[PDB]
C-alpha cells in the first residue's frame, strides 16, 4: 500500500489498526476539543462588558480565536471518524482511504489566525516601559508566520523523510525561541507600574504560556520521543498526540484568555 | 464476532438485535436531550438581566453548561442511528459496524466541563462562612476529574472484564463521596445569613443534586442491577440506561440551574 | 416483510409505495413546518421589548418551544426523505429500511417540552381569581405528561394491536379532558378585571386552543377514520396526517404565542 | 422509465441530461439563492434600532421572510445536486433516483410564509386613508393563499396533463390580479400626505412589486413559453427557470425590503 | 473520459491525479478561508460600536460580505474533498465523479455580492468632492456585474476553448480597468480636506485594493501563466490557484474592512 507523505496516524492505521479504546478515546478528545471553544465562545462575548472599554478588545480577540479553534476542531473530528472504520472480523478500527488520509495540517494553516491574534491581545491589557508596541506587534506577527509554516512543510515528511522532518522542525524552533523571547520582555514591562495582584497574575500567564506552547511541538515530535520502533511509534502516539494538543488548545487559547479578562478586570 | 473493550449497547445489538420501540424510544430519548439544552441556552441567556449583576456568573456558566451538553447528545444521537441498522428478514436493528460501536464515553469527557462548572458556579451565588472559596472550588474541581476520568477507564471494561469494571467504579465512587460532603458544607454555608425563602430553595437544590448525580453511577451499572444475564442485560437495560442518563442531564444541568436563578432572585 | 411495532406509513411504505405527490407534499409540509418554528423564534425575541417586564416570560417560553419544534421538525423532515426511495421500475417511492423506520414518537417526546411550557406560559399574562396558581400549574404538568406518555405507547400499536392503540388513546384523552377544562377556568379567571379588547382576545385564544389541540388526536386516529380498510389507510392518510400535524403545529404554538403577546401588549402601559 | 407527475427538470435529466455548464450554473445560482436572503437577515436585524419604534415591525417582517427564503434556499440547492449524478461515458449529470426527484413545490408551499408577510409588511410603514387596515390584510392574505395553493396543484401536472396545469395556473391568475389591485390601492393611499421624496420611492416600490411578482408566473410556464418542443423545453429552460426565480426571490424580499427601510427612514 | 466544458482541476485529477500534500494543502487553505470569514464577521460585528451613527454602514456592510465569504468557501471547501478520492494502489487522488466535477463558479456568482458592497461601502467612510456619490455607485455596479458576469462565462472554456477563454477574460478585463480608474478618483477626492492620519490609511486602502484585486485574474489565468504544459498546468497550479484567491479573499475583504473600519475611527 502506497500513502506517500502521509501522517504517521495512517500507517499505524493501515498496518496495526486502532483498538476501540485507541479509536473511541481519540474520537472523544477531539469532540470535548471543539466543544470547550464553543463554549469559551458564549463566555468570552458574555463578559464583554465585564471590563473599562479599552480592555475589551481582548475579549474580542479571544472570540475570534474561539470561532477559529471551534471550526478546525469540528472538521477534525469528523475527518477523525471518516479516515478509520472497523474491520468486524478482527475488531480493529483501519484506514478506510475512501474517507481522506488522516492530516494534522488543519491545525498548522488556522494557527496563522490563532498565534498572531493570542500575541497580539495580551498589548491591549499590559503597557509597554522600553518596547514599542508596533515593533513588538510586527516581530510576534513575522515569527509566528515563520514558525508555522516551517512547521506545516515538516509535519508532511515525519514518516516519508526524518531528516526533512527534523530540519524543518529546527528552523521553526529558531522562531519559537524568539517569541518566548519577546513575550518575557513583554511580561516583565507589564508587570512594571501594576498592582502585586495584576503581578502575579502576569506571572501565572507566562508560565501557562511557556509550558502550552511547548506541548506543540510535543504533539510534533511525539511519534519518535521514544525513538524509532519505540512504545510511541503506536496507536498509543496516536492517542497521546490528540491528547497533548487538546491539553495545549485548552490551555493556550482559553484558560490564557481567561486570564487575560482577570487582568482586565484588576486593572479596571 | 470480536467487539474487546466495547459497551453492551453493541453486544446487544450484534448477537438479539433491537425492536423497533427499543430502537426508536433511545432515538427519542436521546433527540428530547439535546433540544432540552438548546431551550435552556435560550432561557439562561434571555434572563441574565433578571438578576443583579453579582449573580450573571450563575446564568452564564449555566448557558457554557448547555452548549456542551447540547454537542455532546446531539454527536451521541447521530452516533446511536448510525451503529445500527434494521434487517427487513428479521425487522430487528443490528449492529452496523460501518457506523463505529456506540460508546458512552463521549459523555464522560464532556463532564470535564458540566462537573467542574456546576459545582463552581453555586459559589457565585451562595456566601460561604467558614470554608474559603479558592479551598472549596480546588476540592470541588480535583474530586471532579479524578471521578470522571477514573469511570471514564471502568466504562469501556463492563463486558470485556467486569473486574476492572467495579473496581475503578469504586474508587470513582471515593472522589464522589468527598463531593457529596463539601456540596453538603457549601449548602449548610449557604443557609447561614439569608431569608427563609432562600434557604427552603438550597434545600431542594441539595435534594435535586443528591438524587440527579447519584443516577449516574445508576447508569453505569444498569446492565447488572438485575445480575450477570438477568432482565436489564438486553434492550430493556439499553433504553433504562439511557432515559435515566437524560432524566440526570436534565435535573443536574438544566432544573439545577433554574433553581440557583430563582435562588439568585430572592436574594437580589 | 416483518415490520413488527411500526407506524402505518411504513405498512404503506412497503406495500402500495409512494406517489411523486404524496412523497413530496409530506417533504415540503414538514419543511414549512421546521421554516415557522425559527421564523417564529426570531419573531419572539426580536419583540421581547415590546411587552411590561413582567409578560417578557411569555416571549421567552415562546421562544423555548420554537427552538423544541425546529429542531425535531428538522429531523422529521429528515427521517421521512431517508425511509422513503424512488424505485424508477414502477415509479413509486418504497420503504428503504437503511434509513430506519418512520416514527411520529419523535413529536410525542418533543411535547414534553411544548404542552407544559404552552400551558404555563398563559400564568405570566392573566391574573388568577377563584384558583391557585401553584394547584392550576402541578395539574396541567401532571395531566399533559400522563396525556403525552400513555398516547406514546399507543401510536407504537396502531397497526400490530388495534386494542392497545385504542386503551391507551382513551387513557390519553381522559387526562387531555382535564387539560380542557382546567384551560377553561384559566381563561374565564383571565377575563375577569381587564378591558373588553383584552378579553375579546382571551376568547379568541380559547378558540384556537380547543380546535388545535383536539387535531393532534385526530392525527392519532387518522388512518381508521374512515374504518379498517378506507380511504384513509392509504398515502392519503399519510398525507392528512402530517398536514394536519403541521395546522396544529403552527396554530397551537406560533399562533397562540402571537396572541399572547398582543394581550400581553393590551395589558401594558 | 416512469416518473409521473414530476417536474420537466426530471424528464430533462432522465432523457438528454444535463451539460457541466447547465447543472453547474443551476448549483451557482440556488447557492447565490440563500447566501444572498443570510446576508439580508443580518442586514434588516442591524438596522432595526434606524427607524421609529413604529416602523421597527417592517424590519421584523424582513427578517422573518430571510429565515423562510435561506431554510429554502438552502434545502433546494441541496435537493439538486442530489438528484442529479456525472456519467463519465458521456460526461452530462443524469437523473439519480436515489437522491429523490427534484421538485420546485419546496419553494410554494414556503410562500405560505413570504406572501402573507411581504404584503402585511407595507402595511406598517404607509398609512391608509380610504380603506381599512384589517380589510386589505385579510384580502391578501386570502386571495394570497389561495393563489399559492392552486399554483401548488399545478405544477404537479407540468409534463404529465398540460391541460390541468394551465387550468390550475389560470384559477391562480385571478387571485394574483386581486393582489396587485388591493396593493396599486394601497401604493395611492400610502401616497397621499407624505414628502414627494417618500412618494418616490413608494413608485419604485410599485414597479419592483410589479415585475418580480410577475416573474413567477413566467417560471411556472418557463418550459412552454417557446411552444412544446420548443427552444426552452430543454437544459437551457431548466437554467432559465432558476434564474429567474432567483431574480424574483432577491427583488421581491431582499430589494423591496430595502425599499420599505429607506422609506421608513424618510418619515421618521 | 468525457469533462467537456470543465476546470484544469478535474483533468488533473483525472489524467495525473493529487499528492497527499496538493490534495491536503487545497483543503487546508480553503477550510482557513472560510474559518477567517466567520471569524471577520463576529469582529465587524462585535466592533459596530466603536465608530459615530454615519460610519457603522461600513461596519454592517463588511458582515453582509463576510456571511456571502463564509457560506461559498464552505460550500467550496466540501465540494473539493467529495470530488477527489484517494486510491490505495497509486496513493494520490483522482476526481471521483460521483461528488460532481469541481467548479471555480461558485465564487464568480458569490462576487454579485461581494464586488458591490466592497465598492459601495467607501462611499459612506470617505466624503466625494466634485463625483456625484449615486453616478460613482453606478458605474462600480455596472462595470462590477459585467466584469464578474463576461469572467463566469470564460472560466467554463479555460481547458476546452482556450480563444473564448481569453476575449471574455479580455472583455471582463476592460470593465476591471474602468473599477480601478472610478476608484482611484474616490480615494484622490476622500484624501481633500481630512488629516494625515487619514490620508495615510487611503494611501493603503489603494495599494491593497490594487494589489488584492488584480490577484483574481492571476488566479483566472494560473495554469497557463508558465504557457500550455508548463510547469503550472499540474497540481503545483491547482495549489497556486486555491492559495492565490484564499490571499486575495483575506486581503481584499477582511483586511480592506478593518482599514476603512480605522479609517472611521480617526475621523469620528
Ligand atoms: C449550534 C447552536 C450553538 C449556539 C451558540 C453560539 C454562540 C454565539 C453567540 C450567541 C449568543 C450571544 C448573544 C449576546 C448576549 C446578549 C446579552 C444580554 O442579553 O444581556
Ligand atoms: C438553531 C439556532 C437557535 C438557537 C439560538 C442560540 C442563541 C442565540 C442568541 C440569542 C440571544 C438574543 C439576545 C437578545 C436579547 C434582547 O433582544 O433583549
Ligand atoms: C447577527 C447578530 C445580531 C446581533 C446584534 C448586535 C448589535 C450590537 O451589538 O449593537
Ligand atoms: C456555529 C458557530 C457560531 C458562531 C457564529 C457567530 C456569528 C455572529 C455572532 C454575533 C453575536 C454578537 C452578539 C452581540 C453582543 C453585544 C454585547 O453583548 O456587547
Ligand atoms: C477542560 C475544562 C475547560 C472548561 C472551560 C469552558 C469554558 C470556559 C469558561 C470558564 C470561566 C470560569 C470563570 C472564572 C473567572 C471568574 C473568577
Ligand atoms: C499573518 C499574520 C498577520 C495577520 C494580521 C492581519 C490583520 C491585521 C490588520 C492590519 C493591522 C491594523 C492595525
Ligand atoms: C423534560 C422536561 C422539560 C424541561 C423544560 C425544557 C427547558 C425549559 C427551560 C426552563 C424553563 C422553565 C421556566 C422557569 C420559570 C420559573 C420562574
Ligand atoms: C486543596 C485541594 C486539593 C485536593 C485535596 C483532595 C482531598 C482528598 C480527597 C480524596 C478522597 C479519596
Ligand atoms: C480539570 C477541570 C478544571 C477546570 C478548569 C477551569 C479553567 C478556568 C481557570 C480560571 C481560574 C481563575 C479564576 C479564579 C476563580
Ligand atoms: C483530559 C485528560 C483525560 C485523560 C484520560 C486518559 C485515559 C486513557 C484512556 C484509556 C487508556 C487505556 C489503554
Ligand atoms: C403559515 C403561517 C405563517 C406564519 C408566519 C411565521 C411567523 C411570523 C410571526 C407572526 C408575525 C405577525 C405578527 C404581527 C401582529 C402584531
Ligand atoms: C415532565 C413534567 C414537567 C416538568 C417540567 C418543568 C421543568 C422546570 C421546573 C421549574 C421549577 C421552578 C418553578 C418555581
Ligand atoms: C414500552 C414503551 C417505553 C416506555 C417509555 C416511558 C416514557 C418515559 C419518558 C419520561
Ligand atoms: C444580487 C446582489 C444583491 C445584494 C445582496 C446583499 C443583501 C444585503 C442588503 C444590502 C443592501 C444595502 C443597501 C443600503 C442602502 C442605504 C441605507
Ligand atoms: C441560521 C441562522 C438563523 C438565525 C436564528 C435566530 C437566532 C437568534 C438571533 C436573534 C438576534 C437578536 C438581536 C436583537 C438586537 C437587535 C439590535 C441590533
Ligand atoms: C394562511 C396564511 C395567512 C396566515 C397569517 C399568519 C398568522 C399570524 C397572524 C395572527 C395575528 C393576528 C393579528
Ligand atoms: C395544501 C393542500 C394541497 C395538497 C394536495 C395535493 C394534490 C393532491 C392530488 C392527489
Ligand atoms: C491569515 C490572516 C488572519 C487574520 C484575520 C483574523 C480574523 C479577522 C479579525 C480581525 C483582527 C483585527 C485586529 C485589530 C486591529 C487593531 C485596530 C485598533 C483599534 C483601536
Ligand atoms: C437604494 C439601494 C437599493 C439597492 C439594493 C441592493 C442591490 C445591489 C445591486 C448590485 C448589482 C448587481 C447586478
Ligand atoms: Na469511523
Ligand atoms: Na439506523
Ligand atoms: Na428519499
Ligand atoms: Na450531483
Ligand atoms: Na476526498
Amino acid at each position: 500500500q502506497e500513502l506517500g507523505n502521509a501522517n504517521f496516524e495512517n500507517f499505524i492505521g493501515a498496518t496495526e489498526g486502532f483498538s476501540e479504546i485507541a479509536y473511541q478515546f481519540t474520537s472523544h478528545i477531539l469532540t470535548l476539543g471543539y466543544a470547550v471553544m464553543l463554549a469559551g465562545l458564549l463566555y468570552f462575548i458574555l463578559t464583554i462588558k465585564n471590563v473599562d472599554k479599552k480592555f475589551q478588545m481582548s475579549n474580542i480577540l479571544s472570540a475570534v480565536v474561539m470561532v477559529s479553534a471551534f471550526l478546525l476542531l469540528y472538521a477534525q473530528a469528523q475527518n477523525w471518524t471518516s479516515s478509520f472504520t472497523f474491520n468486524e472480523e478482527v475488531g480493529r478500527y483501519f484506514l478506510d482511504p475512501s474517507g481522506d488520509l488522516f492530516n494534522n495540517g488543519y491545525r498548522y494553516l488556522n494557527w496563522l489566525i490563532d498565534v498572531p491574534m493570542l500575541l497580539f491581545q495580551i498589548l491591549f491589557v499590559v503597557s509597554l516601559t522600553t518596547s514599542k508596541f508596533s515593533s513588538v506587534r510586527n516581530q510576534f506577527w513575522f515569527s509566528g508566520a515563520m514558525m508555522i509554516i516551517t512547521g506545516y512543510i515538516g509535519q508532511f515528511y515525519e514518516v516519508s523523510n526524518l531528516t526533512a522532518f527534523l530540519v524543518w522542525g529546527a528552523i521553526s524552533s529558531a522562531f519559537f525561541f524568539h517569541i518566548l523571547w519577546v513575550m518575557k520582555k513583554v511580561i516583565n514591562e507589564g508587570k512594571e507600574g501594576i498592582s502585586p495582584a495584576g503581578q502575579k497574575i502576569l506571572s501565572n500567564i507566562w508560565i501557562l504560556f511557556l509550558i502550552s506552547w511547548t506541548l506543540y511541538p510535543g504533539a510534533y515530535l511525539m511519534p519518535y520521543l521514544t525513538g524509532v520502533d519505540g512504545f510511541l511509534y503506536s496507536e498509543d502516539g496516536v492517542m497521546a498526540r490528540q491528547l497533548v494538543y487538546t491539553i495545549a488548545d485548552v490551555s493556550s487559547k482559553v484558560i490564557y484568555g481567561v486570564l487575560l479578562g482577570n487582568l482586565a478586570i484588576t486593572l479596571s
